[PDB]
């Protein structure tokens, strides 16, 4: 029997897009989807609704919070430092969520971040489902019960080792463990420390789910089910669905001018701005390779245009071999273009999936975020599908030479490390795209959802 599922993702394109990819897959199986989205953002999402008779968008008015820029709805609209104010705004949609649930009466609601929701759904006889599109390895590492019980006694040294029972081994750098130790405590919406918020969600929800498959995410989902004692489901890897919009002719034309697999595509998602010095090092490092390149970057902190921030003489030198562009582009369609030989990625979970299912060599440039870093270690050290750019142990900065080196290694047909990561990427791609992998993930996913509402 088909389920009625409401979708309430965090106000970020990296959550809205995979929630919508999964919504399409569920609607293909006959499930009805009530998709809650920020009002103005809906227009940018219609692109991905492949089943409009089963997936209905319901607009939310993102309420004012002092300090929130006017009209902002998504982390793509605000600086990263304003994230916590946008969380307060999510929290403030509770009254219009409460009334949406009372009239739509879904059986289940998928959600991010809003730990006040499972109390409302329990009142309404709705099952609450905390659905993560970040890596379960990340939540396991930072937000499992052993971490939370040390409360404010958790130090950087504590975060250099995994919590008790963690299924896997990888190494963080000092500046990374410092980042996790401090940001953990910072308020993220309505006065709630960041890790406490996610821990409240994990503790109060009826069930948990993650993007992923047993073959990769399995050990972390098993750890989390053991720790929190409730079902932790896998949706499958949320393979991107095809958009209703073809590749912009202007990019298709320009990309088509380059030899197959010769171009380096670099993008760091839609939420982040580099500091100027690392903006310069990254671009000079791309230039040093001599390969054509497309870099999708916001102007660095303090700057409003790409032009103003470019290293001196850069435009005149790179000529028509390189473009630095700050607008939103069709990343999934660009990564499929045969010109792209290399993807320099900030290791956002969505970008990771989009690179893995394509042929591009992966260069890992994780930005300062627990999920990006943990994704980069898993991809670089466990799956060994990419080469990570070296950062300073204490300062977290990279040189132009380290960018150049990583791209040169993966692009060199005769380099054994490049051949190794190509071979391992092929293995992972063949797994993720296996004819029965995503479908059997979704088979199990939907049976366990049926169990949840039983
Ligand atoms: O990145 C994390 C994360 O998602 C992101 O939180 C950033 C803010 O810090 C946002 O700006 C990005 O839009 C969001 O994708 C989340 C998160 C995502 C969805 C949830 O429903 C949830 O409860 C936690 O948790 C983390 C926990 C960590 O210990 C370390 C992390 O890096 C994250
Ligand atoms: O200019 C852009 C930037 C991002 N994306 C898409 O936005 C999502 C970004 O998710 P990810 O988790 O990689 O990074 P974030 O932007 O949240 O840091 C992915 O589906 C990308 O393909 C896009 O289409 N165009």
């Amino acid at each position: 029997s088909s389920l009625h599922i409401a979708m309430f993702p965090w106000f970020a394109m990296g959550h809205l897009i995979p929630y919508l990819h999964l919504s399409n897959k569920l609607a293909k199986r006959g499930h009805k989807i009530s998709f809650f989205t920020p009002k103005k953002t809906q227009t940018k999402l219609e692109q991905f609704n492949l089943y409009p008779n089963l997936i209905t968008f319901y607009p939310l008015n993102v309420p004012h919070v002092d300090g929130l820029p006017f009209g902002a709805e998504t982390t793509s609209d605000v600086a990263i430092s304003l994230g916590p104010i946008l969380m307060t705004a999510m929290d403030q949609t509770q009254n219009q969520i409460e009334l949406l649930l009372t009239q739509l009466k879904p059986q289940i609601i998928f959600f991010d971040f809003v730990f006040w929701l499972p109390k409302i759904t329990q009142r309404l006889g709705i099952k609450s489902f905390l659905y993560f599109i970040i890596n379960p390895a990340t939540i396991s590492y930072t937000t499992s019960p052993p971490r939370m019980f040390e409360a404010e006694n958790l130090t950087e040294v504590d975060l250099m080792k995994p919590p008790k029972g963690y299924p896997t081994s990888f190494n963080l750098q000092s500046h990374e463990a410092k980042h996790l130790a401090s940001t953990r405590k910072i308020e993220f919406g309505s006065g709630i420390p960041f890790s406490v918020r996610s821990y409240n969600c994990l503790s109060l929800t009826d069930a948990i789910g993650f993007k992923g498959c047993r073959e990769i995410e399995g050990p972390y989902v098993d750890y989390l089910q053991e720790q929190f004692g409730k079902p932790v489901l896998l949706s499958g890897p949320v393979l991107p669905e095809q958009s209703k919009t073809a590749l912009d002719e202007k990019w298709g034309s320009w990309l088509g001018g380059f030899k197959d697999g010769s171009l380096v595509y670099c993008a760091l998602g839609s939420e982040l701005k580099l500091k100027q010095d690392q903006f310069h090092e990254l671009l000079l490092g791309l230039e040093l390779t001599g390969f054509p390149f497309l870099a999708i970057l916001k102007p660095p902190v303090g700057f409003e245009t790409i032009e103003d921030a470019l290293p001196e003489g850069f435009k005149e030198r790179v000529k028509e071999k390189g473009i630095v562009h700050s607008g939103w582009i069709q990343q999934q369609l660009i990564l499929e273009h045969p010109s792209v030989g290399c993807f320099v990625t900030h290791c956002g979970a969505g970008s990771i999936t989009e690179g893995l299912v394509n042929n591009c060599q992966m260069v890992l440039l994780p930005q300062l975020n627990g999920d990006y870093i943990i994704n980069a270690r898993i991809m670089g050290r466990h799956l060994k599908v990419g080469v990570e750019v070296k950062k300073g142990e204490e300062d977290g900065l990279f040189t132009k030479e380290s960018v150049y080196e990583a791209v040169k290694i993966v692009m060199d047909d005769e380099n054994e490390i490049g051949r190794e990561v190509r071979s391992n990427h092929t293995k992972v791609r063949n797994l993720l795209l296996r004819h029965d992998l995503e479908s059997s993930c979704l088979d199990t996913f939907c049976e366990k959802l049926q169990e949840l509402v039983s």
